[PDB]
């Protein structure tokens, strides 16, 4: 509701976005055809999605400053920031799909695999960095949160990437003696947490003047936590899920991943059953992803995840209870409610 | 001489970086293999050149600064700063070599080279940026001059990837139509000039309080000419250097490249020539390229640098009259005597 309430005009803000972004100077003529590279890479690159890491700057700025405070350059600033948020992710996107040979992404050719890009999607992707850092200065160096927000996405960046090193570590070759839970969870909070909940929230809130180290590492206790449980329900839904409800088809099994479901089957299986999947975990030949489908429904795991599922409610709930404080709890709650459903 | 003075206090710095980078703490056991990653990378790839641009960072900064003010801790930033021009240098090196398929880089087998390694290179280019802002965060967060340093460094990546983007627009497809002047000299401004020549200065100059946009835009003004011609000269010693002397042995013609040398051929050239050129810029085949280096002596080039030499020393030595003020001239013409030597 709060975020499709949102949507219209923050989508409608991209345009803006790329107008400064590729605003060619008549002082600077000869970087004219390295500019139109860029538009066409913001183009294909940040739009397609659903925008809710974006949307959620917007949505918590909203919830969290005084609507006498809310003037339009203001809103445009959330605006922004939450259009950096969807560019640190296409950048660590575009970047992705190269290094596991990935096809498709939202349905789209990747775009190192269009013709003519290849590898230099490389620089591509440094470029949805740079981007980040060009749209804070235009629209934030004259705010007191400035250099709290910087700091915010270069951590972010960092977090995010060494959690993709430890990923990259624990698949190199199956090893599914790799594959703890500690790792696991540790991949997790690296990799997709601290920019996928953490970052969007605590942009919002540095945004709005709330800036202290406490407040921040309650909201972090908290998001961190969603971010676990969304990632875990994303593992679940790449094998269980429909395909028409989730608007992916899973491949988890084939590119032998550290999936919260091999998890799970291997704290669980007799020596026996470690045998059948560390011969399944991989092949193309779907007779090979089938039998480990049927193995996981053997483990009970698709019940396993439903416990997990309400143990984790109630212990976001808890984390919410203690921890919103001084924040406006809807806060965590609308964002709870968009991946609890 | 004065940089041969700072040299062994600099690398010996390297040590201290790499122990902070990769400073795994007793309440993050589980990235430890990622941070045992991150040191390899910085250890493989931030190592092995001359450390020019760093150490330009610290010679300035023993400069500018009156020695009363040289303590411990102000010399240790330097050095730190300097490290961070040559991790900016190292993120774009590991990175271009992925994208131009290069096999060496200073006598090493490129880093994505090395089994095990390949396109995952793309995200240890990725930790190498990171590092930067880690160090600046750690050394220097307390420091008034701490985001005028962010942003330069987040300015001179933005710079030389945008750089890069037109050096890979420029050559995709021999196009020898595209090899403009104009359009060398733009790619020679972002993608090498900006971070080897005015980011060493700059940083110095805001660790001594000089944060002026006219001082630094006169600083700019000296420093991007300079970058030029230390541009032109490599372009011109790739093929008429002596191996011996320069250390590298040149594949410019066979590679293809936006070199000096092919946008001053093609200036000078009758239809007649164009064709040979049109012919062998490119070929493996050895007679194609010798083909070249005949045209390009046939038309008196080497002799067509060396009056380019002696204009541009001219020039530089002007710009350094008007505005080097009120820096001293030496900072200028340590450097001067650094390539024009
Ligand atoms: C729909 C709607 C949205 C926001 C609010 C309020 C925000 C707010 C408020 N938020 C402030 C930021 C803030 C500080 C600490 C904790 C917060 F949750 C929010 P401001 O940036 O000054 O607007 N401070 C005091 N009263 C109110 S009432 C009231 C109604
Ligand atoms: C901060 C933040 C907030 C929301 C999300 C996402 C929600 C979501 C999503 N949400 C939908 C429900 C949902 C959630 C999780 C998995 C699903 F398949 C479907 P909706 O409740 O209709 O908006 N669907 C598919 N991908 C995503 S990513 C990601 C990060
Ligand atoms: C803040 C907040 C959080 C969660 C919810 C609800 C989720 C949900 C729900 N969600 C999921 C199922 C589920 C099962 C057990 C415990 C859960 F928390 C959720 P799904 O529909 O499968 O995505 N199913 C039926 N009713 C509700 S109400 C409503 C508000
Ligand atoms: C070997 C040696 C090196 C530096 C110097 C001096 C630097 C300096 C100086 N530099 C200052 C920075 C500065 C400001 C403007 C222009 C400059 F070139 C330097 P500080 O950061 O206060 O040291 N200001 C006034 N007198 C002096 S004498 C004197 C001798
Ligand atoms: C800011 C700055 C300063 C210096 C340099 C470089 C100097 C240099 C270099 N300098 C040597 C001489 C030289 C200069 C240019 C090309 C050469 F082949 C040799 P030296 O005068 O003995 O130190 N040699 C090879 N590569 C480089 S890169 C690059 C950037
Ligand atoms: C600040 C400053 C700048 C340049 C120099 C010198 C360069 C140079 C010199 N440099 C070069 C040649 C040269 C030729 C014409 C004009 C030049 F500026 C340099 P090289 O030896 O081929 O790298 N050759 C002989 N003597 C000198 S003195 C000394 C100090």
């Amino acid at each position: 509701d709060v975020y499709a309430q949102e949507k219209q005009d923050f989508v409608q803000h991209f345009s803006q976005i790329v107008r400064v972004l590729t605003e060619d100077e008549m002082g600077h003529p000869e970087i004219g055809d390295a500019i139109a590279r860029l538009k066409e890479v913001l183009e294909y690159n940040a739009i397609g999605g659903k925008y809710n890491r974006g949307l959620t700057v917007v949505v918590a700025f909203r919830e969290l400053v005084e609507p006498r405070k809310q003037d339009a350059d203001s809103l445009q600033r959330a605006w922004t920031v939450g259009w950096c948020v969807e560019l640190l992710q296409a950048f660590f996107l575009v970047a992705d799909d190269i290094m596991d040979s990935s096809l498709t992404r939202r349905g789209q050719i990747c775009w190192y695999q269009k013709p003519g890009v290849g590898l230099d999607a490389i620089n591509d992707a440094n470029l949805l960095e740079a981007c980040i850092y060009r749209l804070l200065k235009l629209y934030c160096r004259e705010q007191p949160y400035y250099l709290n927000l910087i700091e915010l996405f270069l951590q972010s960046s960092y977090q995010t990437e060494i959690g993709q090193t430890l990923d990259l570590l624990t698949a190199p070759n199956v090893d599914l003696v790799r594959f703890t839970e500690k790792r696991y969870k540790s991949i997790v909070k690296y990799k997709t947490a601290f920019y996928s909940f953490y970052l969007p929230i605590a942009a919002a809130m540095y945004m709005a003047g709330i800036d202290g180290e406490k407040e921040h590492a309650n909201a972090k206790k908290i998001l961190l936590e969603m971010g676990e449980f969304f990632q875990i329900q994303d593992d679940y839904l790449d094998l269980f899920g429909d395909p028409s409800v989730t608007g992916k088809i899973g491949t988890d099994i084939q590119d032998n991943k550290c999936s919260w479901l091999v998890v799970q089957c291997l704290q669980r299986a007799t020596p026996e059953q470690y045998q059948i999947l560390k011969e399944n975990y991989g092949q193309k030949e779907a007779e090979k992803v089938a039998r480990v489908k049927a193995l996981y429904e053997e483990l009970d795991l698709p019940a396993v995840f439903l416990q997990y599922e309400e143990d984790s409610y109630s212990h976001i709930m808890a984390l919410i209870e203690q921890y919103a404080a001084p924040l406006p709890p809807a806060v965590f709650l609308g964002l709870a409610r968009k991946i609890y459903k």
